[PDB]
């Protein structure tokens, strides 16, 4: 038993890490096979940095240019280009420790395992969900630009993040792989912001389960309630609406507590509407939102990868 | 900015992890050099589990009676010799991923990361903090016997902690490597128990110089106390004494953000003594106690390892 925000063994992806310094730039790549993927922003410098435009600033560009350093190897350049706001560094070699992988986006509420590296080295891993409002409350420091966000899915590396910026109020906004950002954000120094962000239900559900299944039952209750009248307190706090889909991924959590969903609704509701008076769930004092109902599943029934 | 549960990369444990199988029990172990590292209790079936002479046990075993299996090769145990309570398996096969490595036994209060393993194989990575009682709250299923704890510093893995075993309360107890229980627990079913826990007192104050460093500051104040003053405080609300040690290891942290150490101690006991009033730190709504000085260090500065 126990509950931990457990993030993924980051191995496969530790031997992907690479440097990439351009300029006054010093980021993170993602080696994998004989491409280097980094933000694309490492080809600006300070002045570059306000309104940019990244084709004009790219042909500029030479690929002796591009220093890549895997480790303590230099890897020689031999192309490059932009997609998106990532550009693929071609080199000349293959990387040995290319795991199977798959460039994968994620949706807002799924979760995976951010590996924090500075100057090509993994610094330590941590478990993030997409925001609703795309931004991912990460833990990122300058040079931190080129970390990668993934899932494993049995042997298989699924990438779906690679981190960009920090926004004013101290989140992170980056892209998935093939280049795109998540949410509303550009990679140039503008006065964005996160936006509103919402609680995501349905996890809130998943860890109210993992609860159970590990003993803290104080917050069940023997009311219940419809799911037209569970969303209309999820609004007024704040909560995203839950579907008739939500319900059904929670069955399997719902079938191993004997806890039909909306009877969870039920609880979550008083716990919105009453606070925990004192107590926790999990070690938490707050309802937690960064499990997803597989997180819970995984978890509690310890999924490995091979 | 940001400030997350944040585990070491995994890679290099991941490397040397090991399925061991003798009779009906399979577990983990831990491969280095020549020499698989074990809990002893895998020796033993359902009836042996109750009161145990591993001595007894020991010498009736073969080597050929464990089973052991690195990915898809199976080592051949050429030697076997208990050490307390674990076992070391000697094979004839030198792990060509041994990382450079020590045994190194932690002190309550410290941190280390978890790589949880089934069947040799990792399931996933998190931060723990060993507990003034000797338990750490971990996440552990039946099967994750022989998972590691550990810190990494530069190349060099420092070994801390294997699972042994949970107790009622759902917290988790086990060995140094060289297979000496923390804490007054024995590897047997008995009816032992934790034990009452205490606060992690230092780890609280370096993860409100965290929460500062990351711009939450509506918990300071112009008060300040001292040392014996606060310490009355923390015994009333079941806080280790802070020992003039503990000040002189917060210095750095006080010296960024120019809070004196007694000036965050005045803090602390206005939390205590008023609670949070709805607000939270650090995302979080409880006073966090398992990110020691080093590891706020660490991540607030961004500490690679190579
Ligand atoms: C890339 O290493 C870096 C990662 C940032 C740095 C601090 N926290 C992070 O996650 N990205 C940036 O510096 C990006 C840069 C590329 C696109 C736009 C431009 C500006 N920016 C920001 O992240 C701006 O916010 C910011 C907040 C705090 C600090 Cl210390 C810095 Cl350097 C930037
Ligand atoms: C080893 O894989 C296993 C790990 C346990 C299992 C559940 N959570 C864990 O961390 N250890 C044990 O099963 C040990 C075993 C070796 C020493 C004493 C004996 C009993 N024990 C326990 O952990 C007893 O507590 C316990 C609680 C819940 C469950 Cl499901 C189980 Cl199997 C054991």
């Amino acid at each position: 038993s126990g509950f931990r925000k457990m993030a993924f063994p980051s191995g496969k992806v530790e031997g992907c890490m690479v440097q990439v310094t351009c300029g006054t730039t010093t980021l993170n790549g993602l080696w994998l096979d004989d491409v280097v993927y980094c933000p694309r922003h490492v080809i600006c410098t300070s002045e570059d940095m306000l309104n940019p435009n990244y084709e004009d600033l790219l042909i500029r560009k030479s690929n002796h240019n591009f220093l890549v350093q895997a480790g303590n190897v230099q890897l020689r350049v031999i192309g490059h280009s932009m997609q998106n706001c990532v550009l693929k560094l071609k080199v000349d070699t293959a990387n040995p420790k290319t795991p199977k992988y798959k460039f994968v986006r994620i949706q807002p509420g799924q979760t995976f395992s951010v590996l924090a590296c500075y100057n090509g080295s993994p610094s330590g891993v941590y478990q993030c969900a997409m925001r609703p409002n795309f931004t991912i409350k990460g833990s990122f420091l300058n040079g931190s630009c080129g970390s990668v966000g993934f899932n494993i899915d049995y042997d298989c590396v699924s990438f779906c993040y690679m981190h960009h910026m920090e926004l004013p109020t101290g989140v992170h906004a980056g892209t998935d792989l093939e280049g795109n950002f998540y949410g509303p954000f550009v990679d140039r120094q503008t006065a964005q912001a996160a936006g509103t962000d919402t609680t995501i239900t349905v996890n809130v559900l998943a860890w109210l389960y993992a609860a159970v299944i590990n003993g803290d039952r104080w917050f069940l209750n023997r009311f219940t309630t419809t799911l037209n009248d569970f969303n209309l307190v999820a609004m007024k706090y704040n909560y995203e609406p839950l579907t008739q889909d939500h319900v059904d991924i929670l069955g399997p959590l719902s079938a191993q507590t004997g806890i039909a969903v909306l009877d969870m609704c039920a609880s979550l509701k008083e716990l919105l509407q009453n606070g925990m008076n004192g107590r926790t769930i999990l070690g938490s004092a707050l309802l937690e939102d960064e499990f997803t109902p597989f997180d819970v599943v995984r978890q509690c029934s310890g999924v490995t990868f091979q």
